[PDB]
C-alpha cells in the first residue's frame, strides 16, 4: 500500500487512503472500511466532485466523535466519459482570465461533473434518438470567465443523435463524425442543466437533471430527484437498489457552494458499498458507501 497525501480539506487524520485501493477512517466510532476497489487508484486533486463527497465523510466521522450483487452497469458497456478533451470540445471557450488565477483563456470550459454523470447514463440507454425540446438560459452574471450578457441556446428539438457515432468512450485520435458526436451531446445536456462554466462548471444538479432528461430529451415520466433527507436509511438505499436491480444507474450528487458534485452510482457488491463511475475517465471509480455514519439523486431514468 501507498498512502495518498489528500492534503486541502482532507488533510487530516479522520481518513486515509492507500492505493486497487482502499478507503479506512481512524476513528472506531464509524465504520472501517469506507471505500475500496481492486484496480486502478484513488486521487482527488482538480477533481472537486470526489473530494466533496470525501469531505462529507469526514464532516460525518466526526460527527461520531459526540458518542443484491449488481455488476458496474456502466463498466459493462465500457462507458467512461470524462470532462474534458473531447467531450468538451462544443463547451464555451473561456474568454477571461479571472483575477489572480491563471489563464484558461481559449480553453473550452469543463463539461461539469453534472453533465458527465447524466450523459454516461444516457449513453447505458442509447437514447433518445431524437431530442425533443430546445433550451435556453443566460450565463450567470457573476461567472468571471465570460463577456456579459450571454446567453446559452441547444436547438435540442432538432437533434437526430447516432447513438453509433456516441463512443462509450475516446482515445484521442477518433474523426470529426466520432468526436462531434461526443462533443455534442455534452453541450447539448450541460446547456440544458443552466451549466455555469469555467475551468470547472458547476450546476444546481438534480433539479435541473430530472426536468431536462424528461423535457427535453424525452426518457419516461418516471424520471424524478429523491432528496436523502426524504428517506429513512433502509428505503434509501432499497430505492437504489430497485434501479440497479433493473438496470437503471442512478444520478447521484452531494451539494458544494457551486453547484451539484455529480456521480453515477451503477453497482453493489452486497456488502453495502455501492459502485461509483466519478466521470473522470476512471480515476478513483469503486465501491463507496453512502455514509461513513444535501444529498440527493435522480431515478427512475428510462426510455
Amino acid at each position: 500500500l501507498d498512502k495518498v497525501n489528500l492534503g486541502g480539506e482532507l488533510s487530516g487524520s479522520n481518513m486515509y487512503v492507500y492505493n486497487g485501493f482502499v478507503i479506512v477512517s481512524g476513528d472506531k466510532r464509524s465504520p472501517e472500511i469506507l471505500g475500496y476497489s481492486t484496480s486502478g487508484s484513488f486521487d482527488v486533486n482538480g477533481k472537486e466532485n470526489i473530494a466533496s463527497f470525501m469531505e462529507s465523510y469526514v464532516e460525518q466521522i466526526k460527527e461520531n466523535k459526540k458518542l443484491p450483487v449488481v455488476k458496474s452497469l456502466l463498466d459493462s458497456k465500457g462507458i467512461h466519459y470524462n470532462q474534458g478533451n473531447p467531450y468538451n470540445l462544443l463547451t464555451p471557450v473561456i474568454e477571461k482570465v479571472k483575477p489572480g488565477e491563471q489563464s484558461f483563456v481559449g480553453q473550452h470550459a469543463a463539461t461539469g461533473s453534472v453533465a458527465t454523470a447524466t450523459a454516461q447514463i444516457m449513453k447505458y440507454h442509447n437514447y433518445p434518438n431524437k431530442g425533443l425540446k430546445d433550451y435556453t438560459y443566460t450565463l450567470s452574471s457573476n461567472n468571471p470567465y465570460f463577456n456579459h450578457p450571454k446567453n446559452l441556446f441547444a436547438a435540442i428539438s432538432t437533434r437526430q443523435y447516432n447513438w453509433n457515432n456516441i463512443l462509450p468512450t475516446y482515445s484521442g485520435r477518433e474523426s470529426n463524425v466520432q468526436k462531434m458526436a461526443i462533443s455534442e451531446l455534452m453541450a447539448d445536456v450541460g446547456i440544458s442543466v443552466d451549466m455555469d462554466y469555467g475551468p470547472s462548471s458547476g450546476s444546481a444538479g438534480s433539479s435541473r437533471v430530472q426536468r431536462a432528461l424528461k423535457e427535453n430529451f424525452g426518457y419516461n415520466q418516471s424520471v424524478h430527484q429523491i432528496n436523502r433527507g426524504d428517506f429513512s436509511k433502509q428505503d434509501w438505499e432499497a430505492q437504489i437498489d430497485k434501479e440497479l436491480s433493473q438496470n437503471q444507474p442512478v444520478y447521484y450528487q452531494g451539494v458544494g457552494k457551486v453547484g451539484g458534485h455529480a456521480f453515477v452510482i451503477d453497482g453493489a457488491d452486497g456488502r453495502n458499498f455501492y459502485h461509483v463511475n466519478w466521470g473522470w475517465g476512471g480515476v478513483s471509480d469503486g465501491f463507496f458507501r453512502l455514509d461513513a455514519l444535501y444529498q440527493s439523486a435522480v431515478v427512475g431514468i428510462k426510455p
